[PDB]
């Protein structure tokens, strides 16, 4: 009962790229670049595609950094999110009708205007740790329960 998603963070030594989603699920929050994996696409090819479509950047190497399952109470389908990270990109970020990318200094990550789970796992991503997480949500603002652990292999 799970649907595959990817999420990609462009993380450089002193800054990270986030996008403000303007419409759809997650609108009004800053997040990485991501979406549903398509038929006939590998997860990693999905991640490259999402990044390229939503940010305008061309990515070279992608690195697996985590897997997070999200459950929304009342909704049958779980989100199975494969998280990736890259510091090897070409192009400049592009704002579109769907998404406004912005660079953030690592000391000014806008946690209060991100999904609340990011407060837990983003610091692990920043310190180059790999993780497996589960978050149970009620609606879009409230984490009822979660688990999060560091792993050697995603
Ligand atoms: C429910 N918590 C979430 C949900 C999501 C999310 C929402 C829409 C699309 C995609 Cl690909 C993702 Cl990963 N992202 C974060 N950081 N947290």
């Amino acid at each position: 009962a799970s649907r595959l998603y990817t999420l990609v963070l462009v993380l450089q030594p002193q800054r990270v790229l986030l996008g403000m989603k303007k419409r759809g699920f997650g609108a009004g929050r800053w997040n990485g670049f991501g979406g549903k994996v398509q038929e006939g696409e590998t997860i990693e090819d999905g991640a490259r595609r999402e990044l390229q479509e939503e940010s305008g950047l061309t990515v070279d190497a992608l690195h697996k950094v985590g897997q997070i399952v999200f459950e929304f109470v009342g909704e049958p389908e779980l989100m199975d999110v494969h998280v990736f990270c890259t510091d090897s990109i070409q192009g400049t970020p592009v704002e579109s009708d769907e998404m406004r990318p912005c660079w953030f200094q690592l000391d000014q990550i806008p946690f209060k205007d991100m999904w609340p789970d990011d407060s837990y796992w983003f610091p692990l991503l920043l310190q180059k740790k790999k993780f497996h997480g589960y978050f149970k949500f009620q609606g879009q603002d409230t984490i009822l329960d979660y688990t999060l652990r560091e792993v050697d292999t995603v």
